[PDB]
DNA sequence: GCTTGCG
């Protein structure tokens, strides 16, 4: 119930425009057979870096202990993230240690762009998938979801942007073609 | 303001 104010969102995850900031929503569901159903939704960005930073991922591994997930139960984590984790910052290392020591959860990550700044960024998403995260990219079905469940749209259903699509297929490219090697 | 924080 603390929802997105929508000219964040849209200025944030276009995956034709790159933003100085990282959002990063989640979803926590529960499987006691295949029955996630739906559920623990927030969201969240960085703490800017001013002369370091926390990561948005740090920052969503941080509140961990505070949904108080059960150990004996397995759960999916869903992550829609404006940036694809970086590697250099140690974010894509310390998301793979949380998997190996929290291994009743399954990770689920859709990224609205690709962090090619970050110059290691193959290796995070090497990385991440080796450790059994999902690593896809936002369609137009993740970004409406986003909108439809994060946002403060008041009853307006999702607008695309221009070039939505091709955005979202040129990177869907880029990353299969990454996870290949 | 222009935006993969900076000046
Ligand atoms: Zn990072």
């Amino acid at each position: 119930r603390h929802l997105m104010d929508p000219h964040i969102f849209t200025s944030n995850f276009n995956n034709g425009i790159g933003r100085h900031k990282t959002y990063l929503c989640y979803e926590v569901e529960r499987l006691d057979n295949g029955t996630s159903v739906k559920m623990h939704r927030g969201f969240l960005h960085n703490q800017a870096k001013n002369l370091y930073g926390r990561h948005a991922e740090l920052r969503f591994l941080d509140l961990v202990p505070s949904l108080q997930l059960d150990p004996a139960q397995i759960y999916r984590v869903t992550w829609f993230i404006s940036w694809s984790p970086c590697f250099s910052w140690g974010c894509a290392g310390e998301v793979r240690a949380f998997l190996q020591e929290n291994t009743h959860v399954r990770l689920r990550i859709f990224a609205a762009r690709i962090y090619d700044y970050d110059p290691l960024y193959k290796e995070a998403l090497q990385m991440l998938r080796d450790a059994g995260a999902q690593v896809s990219i936002m369609t137009y079905d993740e970004f409406k979801h986003c909108w439809d469940t994060f946002v403060d749209h008041q009853g307006c259903p999702f607008q695309p942007w221009d070039g939505l699509d091709e955005h979202s297929q040129a990177l869907s490219g880029r990353l299969r073609a990454i996870l290949q090697n």
